[PDB]
């Protein structure tokens, strides 16, 4: 029997790796469970690891590596950058390999164009996106009443962070707030956030919607917490550890929404928060929810591909994928066809002391308010979506 190999692709060592090193916590736990069943077509999956240290030119490099080394699946999330790259390099190495196909799970690489102008069959997203992510966290505050009447916006200049500001921009209307002013910065370079608190006060906003992560958002609520900034911000990422003890004394009311948290689904939920921090040492947030779940239907498409002669069919995974349909710790996942975006929850949140679970060893952590169904959460099919059928 030809045993499956899973290429994780991602920043595994270094000072840049915090989200990598989160990827692979979530993809060593799920596909872990999936090997404690016995695997895949009576042997176990093989996780062959590839610390990229070079962003997309790095990428492009590994993927290669991987395939020559017989990976028939690529799994990667934590950069849009990255995600483009590998997207288009599996894309034409398929046009070139037709019966030997790879596949890119896409963990969490949020920017839209992956399930747009990007779109292929053989990539599927298992997170959300930016669409995802900005109407439900405004709807979700909308829905409290903690929504102001004005806005800023402040992201990224890459494609994650210019399409969380056309999000916020487009939604301003319908959902009620000026966007005041806005910002896109350098990306993982500004060691002090001071000069953009300063614009963010003179605005004079309720809210302030960033998809920033790491250092963007670690030092970005640093600065905000030594100026004493009153608005809150309204985020995808602000779960990530580390954000809630920097945000020191402004910490109470800042928001996030998330495909999880603990206290969302009852006994599900937590059962889920203590198993993963009984196998990987800490709490599940931030990047691990999507990865561990999307892998939970991945592991489901692969329980319903019919068994054949030993060989591996990635189309037959694609389409067992397209098929599949699981009960997640938060509920229903599936996978929409049309695009390959997944279809699950998605859960605002507040930083409340009220939290059962605390972030970052402070009084602190995230405290459910909204969930949103699978229904409710996932974009429309984008209008520059176009997928070629098998085959
Ligand atoms: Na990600
Ligand atoms: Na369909």
């Amino acid at each position: 029997a030809e045993p499956l190999k899973i290429a994780l692709v991602e920043t595994l060592s270094g000072p840049q790796a915090s989200t990598g090193l989160l990827y692979r916590a979530a993809v060593l736990y799920q596909l872990g469970k999936i090997n404690e069943a016995g695997g895949f077509n009576g042997e176990k999956i093989q996780i062959l690891e590839y610390d990229n240290q070079g962003g997309p030119v790095g990428a492009a490099d590994r993927v290669k590596a991987a395939i020559a080394d017989g990976a028939q699946i690529i799994v990667q999330g934590s950069s849009s950058a990255v995600a483009g790259q590998i997207t288009e390099d599996v894309r034409k190495y398929n046009l070139r390999n037709k019966g030997k196909e790879v596949l890119y799970l896409n963990l969490g690489a949020e920017a839209l164009e992956l399930t747009g102008s990007k779109c292929h069959f053989y990539h599927f997203r298992f997170s959300p996106n930016a669409a995802i992510r900005f109407k439900t966290v405004a709807q979700g505050m909308k829905d409290k009443g903690i929504l102001g009447e004005r806005a800023y916006s402040i992201n990224q200049n890459y494609s994650w962070g210019v399409d969380v500001e056309n999000t916020v921009v487009a939604n301003a209307k319908e959902i009620g707030y000026e966007v005041v002013d806005k910002t896109l910065h350098e990306v993982n370079k500004i060691q002090d956030f001071s000069p953009y608190v300063a614009k963010i006060q003179a605005a004079n906003v309720d809210t302030v919607f960033t998809g920033n992560w790491s250092n963007d958002l670690l030092l970005l609520m640093k600065a905000a917490s030594g100026a004493g900034l009153k608005a809150k911000f309204a985020t995808s990422f602000l779960d990530q550890p580390g954000n809630i003890g920097n945000a020191g004394a402004i910490a109470e009311g800042h928001i996030v929404s998330t495909p999880f948290n603990p206290e969302a689904n009852g006994e599900a939920s937590m059962a889920f928060a203590e198993d993963y921090k009984k196998v990987t040492g800490h709490y599940p947030s931030y990047v691990e929810p999507a990865a561990v779940f999307g892998l939970q239907l991945f592991g489901e498409a692969l329980k319903n591909v019919k068994p054949g002669e030993g060989k591996i069919n990635t189309t037959d995974i694609a389409l067992a994928i397209e098929n599949a349909s699981v009960k997640t710790p938060m509920g229903d996942y599936s996978m929409r066809s049309d695009d390959h975006q997944a279809k699950f929850p998605m859960v605002v949140q507040e930083v409340s002391k009220k939290a059962r679970i605390k972030a970052d060893g402070t009084e602190y952590g995230f405290l459910p308010f909204k969930t949103f169904t699978g229904d409710e959460s996932i974009d429309p099919v984008q209008e520059s979506c176009s997928m070629k059928r098998p085959g």
